[PDB]
């Protein structure tokens, strides 16, 4: 019912979205798009054809994008994913799912500019190089699209930096880009995703789906865990991206306040820093929003729903 | 019992911090220097003298400091104080306390060089820029000041702009000098401050101490009010100030949370923030700390304890 | 003979590099893409279309591109080259040359990748926006270009500001993209299009060759002239875009040094300036290079020569 | 007859400085403050007292300065004028010359407020930290100060970087504050003192003098020879420092444009360079002015002349 262009750099995370994006029956998925972020472009592309091929996905094309940040070096996020990006994971001899001839850049054009305008929202997890390019290069796109319902950013956390969140670090000018056109976005930041915690009692009730999905999904969570126990400090670690999709799924997952979002591109401490501005006289027709609160028990219902509906294909 | 220098700019608040430092007994005042802020270095000096001469200090040195920021240009807050600083009070024909002859800046490397090590703290209820300024000119004040104990900056809060404080963005360069010595600072900032509202209720305890500190508090306190509701809206006016010296009578009046905090300096957005690192794997052995949590019926008992002190000389 | 690729934005002498890429017998010139800078993209492309009615080109795709720049916000110069972009040119009811389908950054692809690697140089005479898109959409182009020669930047003048030159400040940060690639940069700056003054004997020389385009240039030649000789003070107009076509035709019109140049992205009163190092133990396997002096002479014989090649078509 | 404090850093060239500006009888030394920058304060302090020793300066003040720099981070060159900042000279057991109590800053605004208005020019030829807290600490100096002729910057030449000269990038913001402030300034920068080269017939007239203060400068000078022809190529090494003394002497030694020059704090290529606009629509009535060439022939006229008078002590 709800179509969308899931444009990702799968890592530990974006495979979980992707899982919920297929199995879920109110979702449409019309491309997996790939950026790099986690780990190279050509590592997160391999590794979005391991999960879609895992997930049994079919009839959706896999098309690679930007290899590199608009204008900054690159910056990558293995330590966090591991070399392979997917953590641990052992690939295939032969992917069942190709990846598409098109640029991403170009076929997410493509798909906008032909179908019916405001059916598409975008649904970025990874840097916004991507979605960038392909609004200056086709600039109508912006009006045609539904709205952009992305994960990154943090109005009052940051991981890459006490103040700055990892996929608008990568690429500021990107992410200033997709802050500034027109169009609705819905920031789903660390303040909201730092409470999709995956604990002990979710991660049981994975283990009892008893699929290869939900094997092979047990398999990176229990990895991620290990690295967010250790590296960056939580009891348990936290999903982020899914939780993006989530919100296009039932919006009443969240909680989420209208409010004006900037980019910090020149700061020293706050490079790549989502400035929010919640001093009230607020707005009033502001295009940006961010999320607060999550439910937790809907949320990871969600995704067990998914998991089962995927099935052992 | 705790001797401190009141660095100041004379505007609403400060005078009730003075007020407060003078009426209670575990404060030693042994001067109050000032800077540059609320309004020009010569309006907030005169302030200091009226609240001075209306308390009846005697026996405490009243110095002039920098008049101008140290690199960026005057910046003051007069739709906030009125064009006097001090509101709207009427100064007397003549004051009976006198400006010093010493530079503030020479007077506070005085006081300290001559006393005990570790016996002078200083509290900075204005821009930096004394604070500073002496830092640089005699080195060896850092070592010897007990601890330093300001009001300013906002770790999740701004005022002046959307993530930052007055008194930090009027002298960036300054704050970055002071949070970057290695005295301890204790940052008394806008997440704490927003807290010490003056509620009809408190107002009403107020003028039940008839005197004539307690009606000349009333009739700033009113005024300070009538800029809040409309200006930058809150329900009642927050008196910042007082905060900071309360902290120094009773540490337990607030709660305090031991973080890195900087100053940004280059930012187009954030210039001036007070950039704080709260991500988890904390510092331990860190040299600043802010406010978080304040005791409400403390805070306010100890300003109507010290307004009954003075009494009415 | 050499193939090229002319991007700019028509505006007074854009207009000339046009008229000699034509009028020469060394240059094959592929197409002709416009930018947004002097004027918005629309005027500037309607422009382009005048010029090569008037000067009869015939086979030649003429494709928009960019209207905005990557990141900041659009700045024109229309107070040097009229509203029009073409000072004060009357327009005809239609144009004979037609705006291709194709959308510049696409055709500047298509065009390097379907031929022969190593025989298309691209002649920027405008802001950098469509080469930097093009160079990340498709990487693969940088290593397929024969080589960049464009016309901006000055390594010791500026005429936007004290140190920047105005193709470059317009998007900065596509000019650090164009700069940054591998490929080799022959930057003609303002250190030396200061030097191609267009003189009363010049003018003269031009007038006698009475021809249709000739008169065209004489009368914008003319509006150029009052503009230098008022706004932005010099004795006669220098005409910039010329001298980078000039150099593909023949290198010897003008002596370059090999120097590395980099681009000033956040510098308060530098921004947009092209960076040379010119302290000596130089580089040696340094892929950029600055022009210095001209052949004053050999110059404008070259474009006298294309005057009288054009003809009256 | 011209009452000069000299504030500087001495390492090599600042030597020089001290020999010329005492052996000329048109200049009158009314104190030697010094700096951070060549080398630590305390190091260079004691070159200072070694230089006067050697020249037997009497009755001439020698003060010391402020430590660091405002803001930043302490930056040397030791690398240039050796370990000790003097190159390879050995230290005497005991100076006749001791330090004075006073700290510079306040030596120089004693000085300035107790003789009459302009009277007195700075000439420093080291950072500009004390002459800019100075200024701050008492603003009353910048209008009875004559004018301030130093030695560093440079409109198209660097050292420290491709575009910044050691001096000012040592302490931009203090550079910031001297160029800001309203007194004349004339800026003796590497665009000028590249010329001043110690040839080898310049050594050899100095050899001739056969003095103890000759022998010194020819051992020091010797050194610097080395430094340069190998470290920072040049044929011979270029004697920045007594430039700015020799233009307070003979104006006519050198040509000076006016021009307006401001310090650049943010750029991360251009930090520290002093951007001069010759944009032409010139200023009129423009508080600041470059050096461009020197007479080099007067110049080391003077050098020589002042080494004969001082003779040997
Ligand atoms: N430590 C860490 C670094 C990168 C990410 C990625 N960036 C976003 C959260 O910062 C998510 O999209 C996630 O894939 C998550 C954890
Ligand atoms: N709007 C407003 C502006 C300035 C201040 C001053 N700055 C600090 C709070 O921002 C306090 O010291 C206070 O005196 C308070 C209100
Ligand atoms: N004043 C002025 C402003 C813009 C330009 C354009 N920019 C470059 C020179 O700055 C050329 O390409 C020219 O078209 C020329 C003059
Ligand atoms: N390489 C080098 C570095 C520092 C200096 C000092 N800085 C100024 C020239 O840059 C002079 O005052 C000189 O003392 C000279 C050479
Ligand atoms: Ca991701
Ligand atoms: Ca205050
Ligand atoms: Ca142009
Ligand atoms: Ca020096």
């Amino acid at each position: 019912a709800k179509k969308i262009i899931l444009d990702c750099d799968p890592g530990l995370d974006d495979a979980v979205a992707i899982l919920l994006a297929h199995g879920n029956p109110e979702i449409e998925l019309l491309a997996i798009t790939t950026v790099v972020g986690n780990q190279t472009l050509a590592k997160v592309t391999r590794n979005a054809q391991l999960v879609a091929d895992i997930a049994g996905i079919t009839g959706v094309p896999i098309a690679a994008g930007c290899d590199k940040p608009l204008v900054r070096k690159i910056m990558t996020a293995g330590h966090i994913h591991g070399e392979s990006g997917m953590g641990t994971v052992a690939y295939p001899a032969e992917f069942k799912n190709k990846v598409d001839e098109r640029h991403a850049v170009n076929l997410i054009i493509d798909l906008v500019m032909s179908h019916e305008p405001k059916t598409i929202t975008l649904v970025p997890t990874g840097g916004l190089t991507n979605i960038a390019m392909a609004a200056r290069l086709e600039p109508r796109i912006v009006d045609r699209v539904k709205e952009v319902v992305l994960m990154g950013g943090g109005y009052h956390e940051g991981n890459a930096t006490s103040v700055a969140e990892f996929n608008i670090i990568i690429d500021p000018e990107a992410a200033h880009i997709v802050f500034n056109e027109s169009w609705q976005v819905t920031m789903v930041g660390l303040d909201l995703t730092h409470q999709a915690l995956a604990t002990p009692p979710i991660l049981q009730r994975v283990k009892e789906v008893d699929t290869n999905p939900a094997r092979f999904m047990l398999e990176i969570m229990d990895y991620y865990t290990k690295i967010y126990q250790s590296n960056r400090y939580m009891a348990a670690a936290a999903v982020h991206d899914p939780c993006a999709v989530a919100y296009v799924i039932d919006p009443s997952v969240m909680t989420t306040e209208r409010v004006p979002v900037d980019i910090e591109l020149t700061g020293k401490l706050t490079l790549g820093m989502t400035v929010a501005d919640f001093r009230n006289p607020r707005p009033e027709h502001c295009h940006t929003q961010v999320a607060v609160k999550l439910d937790f028990e809907k949320f990871w219902g969600l995704v067990l729903d998914a998991l089962e509906r995927i099935g052992d294909p």
